[PDB]
């Protein structure tokens, strides 16, 4: 062990989303829990859309209302295991409007954070079945006190998302995807930029396999502050365990100091 | 023959620059064109600060003034070639405030961009010598009609410089640098994500060797709009030729429309 205050043990569970089934993933969810699950881990991270995956023709009755049935799942597992989880992200019915809803539930079984997805694809149906999200993504604090960030997929691609997140004092990003193997490289390339010039920690939670229309990539993977590779994994099924430096934030921020240069006001 | 607009062929000039010593910077400069120059190129682009590199403290006498010196250096190299020149940047004074201007000049001698600098080094000290940029990076048009962009060094870590830009139109992102040996892997990872995020050419061209003080890193690249190598040099002083398929650009932004789902109004 390490003396506490400096370090996060996390476990990113890089699950083959079944298309359109709410119940096999839960349960799914429930067997990675149980198997992978020690004293020793402080959060867990899940999938975009882990609920019903991209079966967006059938959402208008498939997807939660309100987070019902999610919250309930993940406040169950976070009290059972007292851990935090970084839920992904579900299908989600909010006033006659689909969304894909991130959340997350510290280890007292509280709701910490809800966002949904600001930036859909105008080409994957997105369109014609969800909502986009109208708020921005905002810091919350893990059960240790360290503030973080959730974003969702697409999101990634939009670098001014995590800029508001990352000057507040956000350390980790956790990106949570269903990033399609078409565009494995962008995914590891836009992971590490986010990482280097926020000067923060970047964790990329992919699902993997095939849903009868999309072949998903696997490849989570967490970069640290400078950039750097802490872990990885790659298509395949499988948890990965990083134990994350949080000191390094501080420290790449202390030597490339962006935020004190940044001219918030002035960019068009 | 392809039609005008979707080829361009680019030289980088990855030199060593003389520290504070602007006579023999252009001696240098000048020797590069009679040696590289080909009827064949479009644009030959030249690294951050050339005039006098980093030498900070001495630029109350040895920094150009309103451009004088550099505007006429190059329109001399721009019309006797018959080249357009992306000119990297130079130290350079406007009414007792020193600034690190960028500017270029097209193939008929015209000035076709002034930008300075907008993001300083505060580990470098640049705030006790030179003043920060007060406008954007604007696109520009090149001889064949290309929209681009010059951004500077330190600019590189500001995703929301080179935005608007790309938002309007720009297919290149010209990057001029003096960009360190120990930030190296943060020069490739960075610029590749520049390319992907807004689906477009990105050249970062470098300076290389020792000034006194900093190592520089040469390792001058183009990246394609995919995130894909075009080409790239090493440490070693050289020059990239490289020829670009210009089409790439609409075609990646027909492919990943990003600027249909941006949210300007939303983001902190
Ligand atoms: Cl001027
Ligand atoms: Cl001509
Ligand atoms: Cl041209
Ligand atoms: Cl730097």
């Amino acid at each position: 062990l390490v003396p506490r205050g400096s370090h996060m043990k996390v476990q990113i569970y890089q699950l083959p989303i079944v298309f359109g089934d709410s119940s096999k993933n839960e349960t799914q969810i429930t067997q990675w829990f149980e198997k992978n699950m020690n004293a020793e881990v402080d959060v867990v991270v899940l999938p975009e859309m882990w609920n019903n995956g991209y079966d967006l023709e059938h959402l208008n009755e498939k997807a939660d209302n309100n987070l019902g049935q999610s919250f309930s799942f993940i406040k169950h597992l976070a009290e059972k295991y007292k851990v935090d989880i970084v839920a992904g992200s579900v299908s989600n019915i909010r006033n006659n409007q689909i969304f894909n809803t991130a959340f997350s539930v510290n280890k007292s079984g509280q709701l910490i954070n809800e966002y949904d997805k600001v930036h859909l694809v105008p080409m994957l149906r997105e369109h014609e079945f969800l909502t986009a999200g109208e708020y921005v993504a905002e810091p919350f604090q893990l059960s240790d006190g360290t503030y973080v960030t959730q974003l969702i997929c697409y999101d990634l691609r939009f670098p001014e998302l995590l800029r508001y997140p990352a000057r507040s004092g956000a350390k980790i990003a956790f990106y949570v995807a269903q990033w399609p193997m078409s565009r494995l490289q962008h995914w590891h390339s836009l992971l590490k930029a986010r990482a280097i010039e926020n000067n923060m920690f970047v964790i990329g939670t992919n699902s993997t396999g095939f849903d009868g229309n999309t072949e998903y990539a696997g490849h989570s993977i967490v970069i640290n502050p400078n950039g750097d590779l802490v872990g990885e994994l790659n298509e395949s099924a499988d948890i990965l365990t990083v134990d994350l430096n949080l000191n390094e934030v501080e420290q790449q921020r202390e030597n490339i100091p962006v935020f004190k240069s940044i001219k918030l006001d002035l960019y068009k």
